């Protein structure tokens, strides 16, 4: 079978209320970018989002022996502009990967009174 690994990325909470503005995950694999929708960025931003690269088998040994990361970088954008200003990161273990959603805190978060964190599930899948 062809599989697949799947990064579902599904709310945040601790984030500042930005009328103006929203916020988009993007996430990169063994150089394949992916993108969330831009959703409001409220304080619990709703994402709801799989993201899904296609991986053989045997590539997915090698990155699981290098320990390769899936590097999400998150947008805070506005939509008069299409102006995006990155507010933080998250790096993510191939080795998580069903198993529960972990909370991942923002790292170099631009946001510096907030501790804000999205939640997030990776497995490999099927298909």
């Amino acid at each position: 079978d062809q599989l697949l690994i799947v990064v579902s990325i599904l709310e945040g909470r601790h984030f500042p209320k930005r009328p103006k503005h929203m916020l988009v995950v993007e996430a990169k694999f063994d150089g394949e970018q992916l993108a969330t929708d831009p959703v409001d960025h409220t304080d619990q931003p709703e994402f709801a989002t799989e993201l899904a690269w296609e991986i053989d088998r045997k590539a997915l040994h090698q990155h699981r022996l290098q320990r390769t990361p899936i590097a999400l970088q998150c947008f805070a954008l506005d939509p008069v502009t299409s102006a995006k200003e990155t507010i933080g990161y998250i790096v993510l273990d191939l080795r998580t990967a069903k198993q529960a959603p972990k909370w991942y805190q923002l790292l170099s978060n631009k946001y510096t009174k907030f501790k804000s964190e999205i939640q997030i599930s990776i497995a490999l899948e099927t298909d």
